[PDB]
């Protein structure tokens, strides 16, 4: 399992991301509007990335063939009919200098390798000798995006093609890079020799960022999207995910869990503007969500748009105590499931615990939670954390028993006496 | 899961049980024998019961002990006493009192295994119930049945005198100056056939016996009921496996637990069967062979007292300990061993991965501990990283059984280890000092 | 799996035995009422064994400390009030000898060991200096049952009384013997070393005998009881434990699917009278009994009241197409199963094959069948087993189908042009 | 199960298939080459198929064959044809036809896989269906899409003009002279999403073609859909395994094969996957490795050869067949084991327990065929008794391989052998002679 709040000196990202409200075709005017809420209301409690997801390089975003925005060295550019301000070679520099403006930090996303279009140009690639169709590996695709081949580890240049992405990267004043297409499918091996290159060519930029490259919890056995949504199935599913997830090995990394699709989304997307609605979730389908992600150390990325939140939305964001379990508690693990009934738990700084109740059934059912489960041999006093309420104390000798909804759950904090 | 040392101000109980060496059929002799070598090296590190399991009540036909027409040894209330051939100091009504007044002399406890229910000849005889107005007739249930031993019928929890027979037991049990009480055939034998109602009897007739006395009842994970694996048609017949000294029980205890660990629970140790260490099988039928020693490789008996250590089951010695060499003596003196076992808290499950199995804990001296286990039956290769168990500072690593330090752990490394097949190892790891 | 009709030069024993019926108390009058039906009705079809199951021994059959009949030398006898030809010494041989006339043959079930009884009055072991207190071995006892201590092998003497019981029930013109309790259980181990010696004492005694001693296919996760029952769901787990035992290595032995509870059964039993009954299987469960019992091999073992035997029962164990099955098929197999459908096939000596579809669900189903199942490539004529009617002829190309109602099956004979 | 050796007048396919050498991008002179070496060295055996596997319609941008406004080859009517940098014989409208000509010319077979649907850039160009009125986006179901690659859409069959678009294909791969069609991406990726309704479109279409044509669909057991065992959260993300050269995929198809057996099916055979053998991985990336020797010891490869004889698997060879040695060409020239495969009768699985394994087979001339498998990672012994393949008689025993006699075998024996680790052994039984 994954136990701790800090990987390489840092703690789970919180932001904002561009693919829930406007899939592939965000414009620079939302990603301002959303950096100018976040900088009034919620980055005083940790939230801080605002982050452009996938094909910020396609002036048509949301044929199938068209051209992307490429500068002279094969490097991806914005389109600047969305990024009016990326003219006259200032790629995303204006953009992210008024989110450093703003007190906050700017992310990308990019997908793995060099682009088809690159390859078929041949160009150059900067700060080497060699050209693009000398270190691409034409067999090395993305199942579900044509916009790139692999880069082939084993030819000269290829390094140097990835330390020219982030460098790029750096001189816009880029802080988090993910990368997207890394993971295993059916005709591809999981990238790991690229992998490796980006680490180094991220360490090599010249400027401090972020790199995220984990895919989160496999799957299990429109659905057919491996993107984490608005429906209640998928919401389960996460929760046996993550329980999988967490008995493997391979957690050096925050289990990402997807980004969270409340409030206003499907603005734009892939499939056209008239899914455009309000997340799908209910308030307690909602809550059941950030108590997960809070308690397995999921990155925090609010998928809708900002600016159309309601009071209810706002408030799921601005809770301290859940935020501070999602970036400074340990000792995070699954306590016990059965018939639907789930417990979480993790420990905090000061002396207390945390205990997550989950009722994953679609009937009421009573969730029980006894000291002897997360390590407590005193009396505690329990508080609900979403409404900061005391509710009782709990003795090693007692049980704690409370009705849940259908889909409801509960966080709370064991305090010492 | 199951992540405290202390249960109602009790930690996991440290003992020797009969079953493994002497089957059913243990002396006086053989148990004092015990009590005085456990008095004499292992009192000191914490092991302190000295346990007579079943059937304690059962002389056999060659016994001048044996009445043909009511041949357990049985009071006239329906209650089951020491076959005096066996316990010769049980006779004249003395019952189990000298014995377990010779235990307490050397400082242990003593303890008993009983069997669900009333006794099928309590029933024939129709027995009176003590401190009632009924007879075991009026209060058996003679539908309810254990499948693997004839000696009892259940108690009908609904009728009146029930809770008055228990008291009963329990009362004697007391008068014995016994310590602990572990009840058989308490689970459901078939799964469904449960006794909840019984359980709660027999839980307020120890509370009501006037004598300090510990309850075991049967929490699992052993005895495996219907194993998955490891199945041959003449196996099969044998729905219930108590833990022995094979490999496929001990292989098959490590799923066992991690799924015990998943449930909710009743708030009791997890039970992974007793120590089949040391001498066993000296008069012995339901075990894989005969009077021996313990099967288990050295390598599989570390491997088995990990696991038994970092989840906090009892520890029960199996073995004969008066023949106990100077290997299977310090299985049960190590220190560092039977802390984890007594006193680790969050205690938990932290991956399973191709056979490749760790667990891990903390101690309450800024420690924790990490069991890497190679279930495989060729080596492997087992890795680690602090961000498994919460720590996010450099620590360093020593192996607890030979107390020897392996190396420094940063967070940003992995810890890497070659283990033989059915290998362990467990690992402390301190503060960077 | 086990694919034969024959075992040691033997086919699977066909008979009747008294425990479904009479329990543990039969007497010699039913006994041979049940041997003169069968010598009138079911002889010439090879039914053959007269069974008289466990404690017949026991004058009180249906204390629990009441004493059994034995011989000095520690053997069991039949009880003189149940079986007054026994006096004198003559013990089971005049109704063995009746039985004989009658054209049949005679069984008994033993229970494995030496009685505790023995053990109490020390009885001398015959043929051998050692007496019962030197051979038993009191720590092996029966996990259901009283009456004896196990032998102990490591004893001289304890071989010798083995065959003093074989030799005994030899002079008493016995022509097959069950052993039960040689399986394990959660407190004994199976009784391996006392098989060797049963084996080599019936090898010993003089007269060609069978020995049955295989508990047939293991259970699977008043029920309580092992034994089989005119019960809908214990014929339905009868499936799944047959399809278990077949894909496992010890399966040298028939597998005894238990004793068929049809016609009048109950009579008397250790529970009392009181269940006296007709068999509360429906015709269809029956008729699906039988057809798992024929097509594994299973030997067939009728355990009601024969006399009081209707039309319907009588047709039962009168079908010669049904009978070569069980008796003389070969390549016994379990087809496939899919949601409570399944199929078993066997081959015939003259060219024809065998399949068997089952429903086992509590709805009405379509079975499938072709071919390619069954290593058939030609077109075959197919018949309907039990009613010898001809049903269609079928090509490699064709599906066969047929809608069966809940808990119905049928057996096909597939015959070549 | 399935229990026959031939399925509509044929037996199970033997030949080549470009995948585990060449990937995606076989040219036609790699074909050619091993179409010229099976001419040579194989074809007396039974090996007929030269298997040109997906992707073939792709070039990649560095090629003069590549149209960015249109990357994948296609003609006017929504059909993909050869990329004419890699089969240069396929320009100016000749297609497959010479290279299927060339290879009948050897006396050989040659077979296409073709990914279910209809191009997306047919659907983008709107191209007009052959001898319909309708056009791509007319009979295209753009919700369809396959997870693992992105050439296709489903053809929607409700829809008027879809059967004649497949219809159009099937005459194209006539006209070029192909003799086998596999379509991929026709189970459901995602257990659900299944395409029966397009199946039976495209057995009509290929039904009408004019040209004697197999058709091959995904019956299973491979590839593996959401393995049990072996699991990482990295390699989870591969919801479908296909068979390469690793031990953990091989072991896993006894199961799957035990499980496909016990299903109804469709009568069809179990296709178990290409044999990772010899030369592979030399433009390669779905793979365990890279341009490598297969990665299968010795005994490995022997293993898979004996399952996928006795089940009757499709047997498709995936190396480089120019650079067999010695021992990879005896593996393919056996007439005794390509005789099980080809041959035999009432293959059936006989037993699994603890890792041992065993399956049988009739042959046509009074023997039979028993495979014992040891699946353990130590050395196990197998047993096998006559009674449990039918036989009543005594046999003589071989070992086919080797094609040396063992023993003979009583009704009343055991024969016992001792196997290493992922060993086999395959035995003929003929009647004592």
């Amino acid at each position: 399992g994954m136990e701790v709040n800090r990987l390489s000196a840092l703690t789970p990202p919180m932001g904002w991301n561009s693919w829930d409200c406007y899939g592939a075709s965000v414009t620079e005017e939302e990603v301002l509007g959303n950096a100018e809420y976040m900088a009034n209301h919620l980055k005083k409690y940790g939230w801080e990335y605002i982050v452009v997801d996938i094909q910020w390089y396609e002036p048509t975003a949301n044929n199938p063939f068209a051209p992307l925005c490429m500068d002279e060295y094969g490097r991806l550019l914005p389109a600047t009919n969305r990024f009016p301000s990326a003219k006259n070679g200032a790629g995303f520099k204006p953009l992210s200098d008024a989110i450093h403006d703003l007190g906050l930090k700017f992310g990308i996303h990019i997908m793995r390798g060099i682009p088809r279009q690159a390859v078929y140009e041949n160009s150059p690639v900067l700060g080497s000798t060699k050209t693009a169709r000398e270190i691409a590996h034409t067999n090395s695709i993305c199942p579900w995006n044509t916009d790139m081949y692999g880069v082939d580890p084993t030819k000269e240049g290829a390094q140097s093609y990835y330390n020219s992405l982030f460098e790029l990267y750096a001189q816009w004043g880029v802080d988090f890079v993910k990368v997207d297409d890394i993971a295993a499918s059916r005709l591809y091996d999981t990238h790991l020799e690229e992998i490796k290159m980006i680490q180094r060519a991220i360490q090599a930029c010249g400027r401090p960022m972020v790199l995220s490259l984990s895919p989160g919890p496999a799957p299990i056995k429109w659905r057919i999207t491996d993107d984490f949504w608005d429906d209640w199935s998928l919401l389960y599913q996460m929760f046996e995910r993550c329980e999988v997830w967490e008995k493997h090995i391979g957690t050096g990394h925050w289990p990402d869990c997807g980004m969270l699709p409340l409030g206003h989304i499907g603005i734009r997307s892939v499939d056209g503007p008239g899914g455009d609605r309000w997340t799908r979730f209910t308030k307690d389908e909602q809550l059941t969500m950030m108590n997960l992600w809070a308690i397995c150390h999921s990155p925090l990325m609010f998928g809708g748009e900002l600016r159309d939140n309601d009071e209810w939305t706002l408030s799921l964001l601005t809770n301290e105590g859940i935020l501070s379990i999602n970036q400074k508690s340990v000792l995070n693990r699954f306590v016990y499931r059965e018939e639907d009934k789930v417990a979480w738990a993790a420990n905090g700084r000061n002396g207390e615990a945390y205990v997550a109740l989950f009722n994953l059934h679609d009937q009421q059912k009573t969730l029980q939670f006894r000291l002897d489960m997360v390590g407590i041999m005193e009396t505690v006093q329990l508080f609900n954390v979403w409404d900061r309420s005391f509710l009782q104390s709990l003795a090693p000798s007692e049980s704690f028993q409370i009705e849940l909804k259908p889909h409801q759950s509960m966080m709370l904090k064991l305090s010492p006496d």
